C-alpha cells in the first residue's frame, strides 16, 4: 500500500531517474583489492564490475582463489543469493566449482550467450545428452540430463559430479531467454511466472546453498531477480506490504555487491513485480495462474 503511494507519486512527478540516481549515490563503496590484481584480469570480464572483497565468494584452491561472484546475505529476509558474472571461456571450470563448492541446486540464467551482437556468456553447459563437459582444471564433469522448453525460457535438470569422489548432484537450470540487457522483461505476469518456477523447484529453499544467479556482469538483471523475490518474502514474513522499502533492501543488497539494478526502468519494474506478487503473498492463489495464461509460456 505505502509501496503503491509511493510508486504512483514517483511516476506522477516523472522522477525514476531521480531516485535511481539517488540510490547510487548512497550505495556502499568497498575494496575490491583482489579483483584488481593484476593475475585476476583475465577472470573479470567488465572493468567496472567487480566484487568486493569482504562478500566475494572463495574458490576451495590453493593456487588462485579468485572468482567474479559476491555472496548477497539478506540477514532479515534469512535468504542468501551467489550473483556472479556470465562465466568467461577460461572461468567455467571455476563456475562449476563454486557451484559444487557451495552446495547450491539452482542456477539462474537471465541473459543469452549472444546479445546485441556480442558473446556476453560463454557456453558453460552442455546442450545435447550425449556430448557431455568435463573441466579439468577443478576435476568436474557435466551431464544434460533434460530440459523443458517454454516459450520465453527454459528449465535443465543437469548432473554435476566431482570426478575426484564420483559424487553427483542434481543442478537445475532456469533460462530466462527473453530479457534484454539494461531492459526489462515483457510483463510482471512473465516476471513472476519464472520467479515463481524457480521457488517451486526448492532452489531457493535454505536446506540447499546459495542459488546462483548471473547475467552477463551479474547487476543488472539479476539484482532485479533478487530484489524483488527477497522484497516478496519478507512481506510473506509478517504479511504486511507496508512493511515492506524497496529501496531499504536495495541499498542492503548494494552492501554485497556493486550496481544492482543497472537502469531507473529496471528500479521502476522492480515495484511493478513486488506490488503484484503482493497479490499472491496476500492470499489470492489464484493470481498464479493467471500469471501463467498471461506469460504466454506454452
Amino acid at each position: 500500500m505505502e509501496m503503491e503511494k509511493e510508486f504512483e507519486q514517483i511516476d506522477k512527478s516523472g522522477s525514476w531517474a531521480a531516485i535511481y540516481q539517488d540510490i547510487r549515490h548512497e550505495a556502499s563503496d568497498f575494496p575490491c583489492r583482489v579483483a584488481k590484481l593484476p593475475k585476476n584480469k583475465n577472470r573479470n570480464r567488465y572493468r567496472d564490475v567487480s566484487p568486493f572483497d569482504h562478500s566475494r565468494i572463495k574458490l576451495h584452491e590453493e593456487d588462485n582463489d579468485y572468482i567474479n561472484a559476491s555472496l548477497i546475505k539478506m540477514e532479515e529476509a534469512q535468504r542468501s543469493y551467489i550473483l556472479t558474472q556470465g562465466p568467461l571461456p577460461n572461468t567455467c571450470g571455476h563456475f562449476w566449482e563454486m557451484v559444487w563448492e557451495q552446495k547450491s541446486r539452482g542456477v539462474v540464467m537471465l541473459n543469452r550467450v549472444m546479445e546485441k551482437g556480442s558473446l556476453k556468456c560463454a557456453q558453460y553447459w552442455p546442450q545435447k545428452e550425449e556430448k557431455e563437459m568435463i573441466f579439468e582444471d577443478t576435476n568436474l564433469k557435466l551431464t544434460l540430463i533434460s530440459e523443458d522448453i517454454k516459450s520465453y525460457y527454459t528449465v535443465r535438470q543437469l548432473e554435476l559430479e566431482n570426478l575426484t569422489t564420483q559424487e553427483t548432484r542434481e543442478i537445475l537450470h532456469f533460462h530466462y531467454t527473453t530479457w534484454p540487457a539494461f531492459g526489462v522483461p515483457e510483463s510482471p505476469a512473465s516476471f513472476l511466472n519464472f520467479l515463481f518456477k524457480v521457488r517451486e523447484s526448492g532452489s531457493l529453499s535454505p536446506e540447499h546453498g546459495p542459488v546462483v544467479v548471473h547475467c552477463s556482469a551479474g547487476i543488472g538483471r539479476s539484482g532485479t531477480f533478487c530484489l524483488a523475490d527477497t522484497c516478496l518474502l519478507l512481506m510473506d514474513k509478517r504479511k504486511d506490504p507496508s512493511s515492506v522499502d524497496i529501496k531499504k533492501v536495495l541499498l542492503e543488497m548494494r552492501k554485497f555487491r556493486m550496481g544492482l539494478i543497472a537502469t531507473a526502468d529496471q528500479l521502476r519494474f522492480s515495484y511493478l513485480a513486488v506490488i503484484e506478487g503482493a497479490k499472491f503473498i496476500m492470499g489470492d492463489s489464484s493470481v498464479q495462474d493467471q500469471w501463467k495464461e498471461l506469460s504466454h509460456e506454452a
